[PDB]
């Protein structure tokens, strides 16, 4: 799994299209989402997290959460970034790591949000440029590194 | 290194204040800035990369171009961004590969745009999110 951390003023999207032949399901008013002063977590599932994807969804809701509390963002965007990495996980896998994470930041008392998978999605974002506003995070299951 | 390639209507950036000792020197206009209709190219030297500067470079500028012909634009833009990587090059080296690759786009007759390096940097960007405008590169030269 490769994760990009930005500490955004905000993060919009508009859903465009269908990426996949059976996206995830989803309401009309969810083609458009916004949330305010957000740790946007930019992630694509990999093929290797397919070996052990609770080991790697407990890693990814740890080392966002540990982000998070560093710049003091309340908010967290789970944004699915499938074209951060090459060797992509297959999108059911992808999709149920991707809830996982979501529920585990949920239940870590943060403010949660997440643009819908599965779609081509345009988006609009505001970095603030602090220090640790700009970061990446590689997790992998322990056997395969 | 690796590249992270996004269509967008506009990218615009805001320096803030030197990240490292010796940062690019700039005057008060290269503070701030913006390009339109641009594939924005956010770029990671990577430790790697040291081993052969003029190979990577040459191979990024290609990569970077194909795209900016699959997507159909005219404005490139580089962004400067180390922390796409976690093995990062030498600044020194970053510093020349980078500009490498600006230079290089340059000469391919794109307009190309570049943001300093060795700041900390504010930005907004507003991708199209057609098919094409995400995209991701890992150039590593073997020799
Ligand atoms: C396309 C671009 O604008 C948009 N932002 C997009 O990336 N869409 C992805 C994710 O929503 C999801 N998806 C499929 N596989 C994966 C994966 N391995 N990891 C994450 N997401 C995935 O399905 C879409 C196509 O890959
Ligand atoms: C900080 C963040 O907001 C901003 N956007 C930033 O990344 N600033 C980087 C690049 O401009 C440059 N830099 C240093 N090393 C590298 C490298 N290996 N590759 C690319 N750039 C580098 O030096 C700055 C501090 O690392």
């Amino acid at each position: 799994m490769r994760v990009l951390l930005i500490h955004s003023d905000y993060i919009e999207y508009e859903v465009k299209d269908k990426a996949l032949k059976n996206p995830e399901p989803i309401s009309e008013d969810m083609k458009r989402g916004r949330m305010e002063e957000v740790l946007v977590a930019f992630i694509s599932v990999e093929k290797v997290d397919e070996k052990n994807p609770e080991e790697v969804s407990l890693k990814a809701i740890e080392e966002i959460s540990k982000v998070a509390e560093q710049v003091k963002a309340e908010n967290v965007f789970v944004y699915p970034f499938a074209h951060l990495s090459s060797e992509l996980a297959k999108p059911s896998v992808a999709m149920d790591i991707l809830n996982r994470v979501y529920q585990g930041l949920k239940e870590r008392g943060f403010n949660v949000g997440k643009a819908p998978f599965g779609y081509y999605k345009a988006f609009k974002i505001s970095c603030k440029g602090h220090p640790l506003a700009e970061l990446s995070r590689t997790i992998v299951p322990e056997e395969a590194r």
